[PDB]
């Protein structure tokens, strides 16, 4: 599970960088901030050895960000 | 983990019902459809006993939906 978590942590960062030129509303920025908070929580739980909670946190963060990627037609 | 998954499955359904009066764009509908697909995958993995993958699927679905809830100011 550690490898799955780490790959998802890296992917979130990459996807965030891909988006830095997109102008976001305050509410969209709040969605991004929430994703970053859950990414941080994922790292906290990973390091403590709680892989289930850690994985849930990072996949939740991906859901938040992927919605924005879809709405901005970065992905389909 | 089964209980955590099941509670999240139920919560997704409740949150979906809360949203049924909101008029969504095609792209927002695609986000909802994606969430429903990952919810279905969560059930598939749960029943097969792959709790880690199942949990990741349902929390990802929650991320997708929560972004929409935030953008529509249903949550803050």
């Amino acid at each position: 599970c550690r490898e799955r978590i780490e790959k998802d942590l890296e992917l979130l960062e990459k996807n965030l960088m891909e988006m830095k030129s997109i102008k976001l509303s305050d509410d969209e920025e709040a969605v991004v901030e929430r994703a970053l908070n859950y990414r941080d929580d994922s790292v906290y739980y990973l390091e403590k050895g709680d892989h289930i909670t850690s994985f849930g946190c990072i996949t939740y963060a991906h859901g938040l960000l992927d919605s924005l990627r879809m709405l901005h037609r970065i992905i389909e």
